């Protein structure tokens, strides 16, 4: 399938398989990512920063490389990460990198 | 209930409780933004700065974070805070951000 | 009334009005927009940059002041402005400010 | 002829005279971006970085200049260049701007 992300209007559109890499987070769990789905507009919606959503989806399709934009404020994007539920490990990798 | 606000054809989408966190500002007050309301698209249109929104509306979502994008200058945010009438404490947080 | 331009896929918003204030551009001029019209989309198509659309947008918007994002290199923009045919005031306090 | 180029729920629209300045590319040769067509949709679909893609799409229209955007990564971008095939002769001249 494809999949549509709609982040504060701005549609996101994703393979399947993209996102189910990562079935623990919450765009890869079926179970997690239902509580943002919209069934009149067959999409995922959340009321959330735009900018950060690139990055996040690059961490989906690069299978795995976490990179803030660098016109994304570090403290914005951290919270983008942990509500993504990238998880510690990517959280970890990342922390390093940056500060 | 989900609100829409077309900025000169980008299209935003967010939820009327998020508006809701600062009811005193144009977009949160029925009365301020009812001129801007359109019933046939089901839409607010503003003709205005389109760079410059995602971070209005990222102030909201956030509980007050405002961040002015790298991109847009001093003086053009600084006018879109005043049209939005986020209020003297968002306007104070900006100058301070700012110099 | 309400016009829509379409550069390379990005759609822009805007009134009729506010394009009205330069008829001597190619936007505000009837006879040199009609060239880019799309009849059966009821839009004006441009397959050129995107980032620079919102500085010549905001030409128009904001009653005559050209302004180059920092984002847009300056040989790009000035090719953007000569294009819209913004005319030589324009870029001549364009060129000025800038050098 | 108009063309539709889908990058992750982002419509680029263009023309086939503009991908075909560089018909060695992948998006200008018909033998290699017809893997990436959606049938149904009438248009090529990528599930790759957004914000690279306007770029891109600037090199062809454009005859030839190619730059990151800002907020996209050296990293990030250099595999994009490399995925659409540009050639060898404009990755060598976009390694000189960087450094």
């Amino acid at each position: 399938e494809r999949v549509v992300i709609n982040i504060s209007g701005l549609r996101f559109e994703t393979q399947l398989k993209t996102l189910a890499q990562f079935p623990e987070t919450l765009l890869g769990d079926p179970k997690k990512r239902m509580r943002y789905f919209d069934p009149l507009r067959n999409e995922y919606f959340f009321d959330r920063n735009r900018p950060s959503f690139d990055a996040i989806l690059y961490y989906y399709q690069s299978g795995g490389r976490l990179r803030r934009p660098v016109n994304v404020p570090l403290d914005i994007f951290s919270e983008e990460i942990r509500f993504y539920e990238l998880g510690e490990e990517a959280m970890e990798m990342f922390r390093e990198d940056e500060g």
